[PDB]
């Protein structure tokens, strides 16, 4: 079977391209850069660190975070939790945004390919991981990886409120991120809403390219 | 020009339902029905049912379903879990007693019609959206889901409450399976659900006819 | 005649499901609900962990060669229904299955309802059953024992670090697919799938190969 073989070393080639770009890329973050300003500003309440978080990346990171008519409050209806988010930046290798949610749920974590940190402002986040029979509960000022390739179980209280950092392959979430839209809460307004934001943040890194460029 | 034209044919279309919604009779109206859930609202929610039932036939004849075509359905949808009994349901009304006995929450859904829930027991957090904080809601208070918007519900175990529905009916039809479809494979909750709808339709059309002639 | 037709599918499907059923009433099992129930409620009073582990064992000795060695035995997650929980199954046939449930986060949902009764003993945490039809749910604690029973459907609810041990007869394949919807169409977690689909596979090849052991 030369066919098979043959698709067997494309697909691992076209792997082994993208494995090799993402660790030689050069990033715009790293997940302790956000973590470390998440973990400054953990202590106010929520709103007010949201206000400084998004001042401080937009002065270290001019041209990679969108403006505030820009900024919504978009549900997330993923894994079988309800949440909300406020995408500040995203490229194909990078997201930075606001996470939370004002309700009690949780539910499947996901499972692609890329590193996920949430630092906690406000909040209880608990965590059971893969394989154990056991989870632990992390507080503000603390931060969970969603490390490449694992899975785990989340669990958010009412008013868990969080900054999160994505790196890896982002178009390995989307499904992900749109089957509970799909096939439960059938909101495509909120899937509307998801895509226009995700297409302003994609559109404002292209244009930063173009304006480095000249 | 022919995307235009497409906009406009559904615009028309549009109009003339929004039209004719703001124009036609109704049996209930949401106000009548959260005032008379706030009524019994002291009492157990059981009890309440009861009274509750019963002066909705007594305003209401030949709209309201009779006791053996009463029957409590679980209901499966945007990742919460509680069960109805449909009272009423037309293309553009539906009255129904909605609850659950677990703690759920999740999507509210987004449709064309405005639905009120007025809670005769137990609590109700709503999570409007583009929010980051919710709200709680006890018995006698009465919660809008106006048309169009979408919110994040959660119950508590033992939250009982009285719903109307006013709008395009049939636009929650896909939300309400959507659960009993991808998720539960309960499809006889599904015959269950489909047999009420069509016991309350087949309700309203006798009494149009009836009142006709 | 259409009619003739459909009367002919109805009356295959009938026979079928009475071939199915009759075999099922005559059929030998290897455990039966009572000896999982009693034996879980023995070790309820114990750690969940070390009761796992004295389970086990007494199940190995009493039913050699139709539960899977240690190697074989691996904590997959289990999305189903809306809950998010874990098992780790023990054994699986055609008609049998046993295996520890549980969770360590707050879940609940729909319950299933498939053509098998599954019973759960509970060694920790807290169960809630809300039955169909009724308005109000029960609360079990360690030591009691939930039958959901063939045909009902309930809703399902546990706190934070309840487990179980759990035993289901009937007609297992009638359940795959409440087993993995959840997964196909919203957690996407194909890897998971993958883990259930190796563990099920080692359990009827493990009843298959004590079979041909036993006839030579
Ligand atoms: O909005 C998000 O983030 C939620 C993640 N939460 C919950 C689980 O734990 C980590 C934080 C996600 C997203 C949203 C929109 C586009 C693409 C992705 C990103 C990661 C998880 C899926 C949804
Ligand atoms: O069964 C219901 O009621 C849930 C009400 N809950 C949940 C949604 O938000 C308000 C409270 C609904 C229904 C079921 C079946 C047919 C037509 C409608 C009514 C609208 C909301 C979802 C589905
Ligand atoms: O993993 C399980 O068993 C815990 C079930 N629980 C939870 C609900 O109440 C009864 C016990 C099930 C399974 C998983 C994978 C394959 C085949 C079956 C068995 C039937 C019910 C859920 C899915
Ligand atoms: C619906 C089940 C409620 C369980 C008890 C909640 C007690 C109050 O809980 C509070 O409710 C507020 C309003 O949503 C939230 O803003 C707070 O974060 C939450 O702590």
């Amino acid at each position: 079977g030369l066919r098979a073989v043959l698709v067997v070393a494309g697909l691992a080639v076209l792997l082994q391209l993208i494995r090799g770009w993402l660790s030689s890329k050069s990033y715009v973050f790293n997940r302790e850069e956000i973590a470390r300003l998440a973990k400054e500003h953990s202590g106010l309440d929520y709103e007010v660190a949201f206000s400084k978080i998004i001042v401080e990346l937009r002065k270290k990171h001019p041209g990679h975070i969108l403006q505030d008519e820009d900024l919504q409050w978009v549900f997330v209806n993923a894994g079988g939790w309800m949440g909300s988010m406020c995408l500040l930046h995203a490229s194909l290798t990078e997201y930075v945004l606001l996470f939370g949610t004002a309700v009690d749920t949780g539910g499947h974590s996901g499972r692609y390919w890329a590193e996920i940190s949430d630092t906690i402002l406000s909040g209880t986040f608990r965590q059971w991981k893969e394989g154990t029979t056991k989870s632990e509960i992390f507080y503000p000022g603390d931060t969970i990886v969603h490390e490449v390739g694992e899975a785990t179980s989340v669990q958010w209280s009412s008013g868990t409120w969080m900054v999160e950092y994505g790196r890896g392959f982002i178009p390995s979430t989307l499904a992900f991120a749109l089957a509970d839209t799909i096939f439960s809460t059938q909101d495509f307004l909120t899937l509307f809403y998801t895509v226009k934001v995700y297409s302003k943040a994609l559109l404002l890194e292209a244009s930063t390219h173009l304006s480095q460029l000249g």
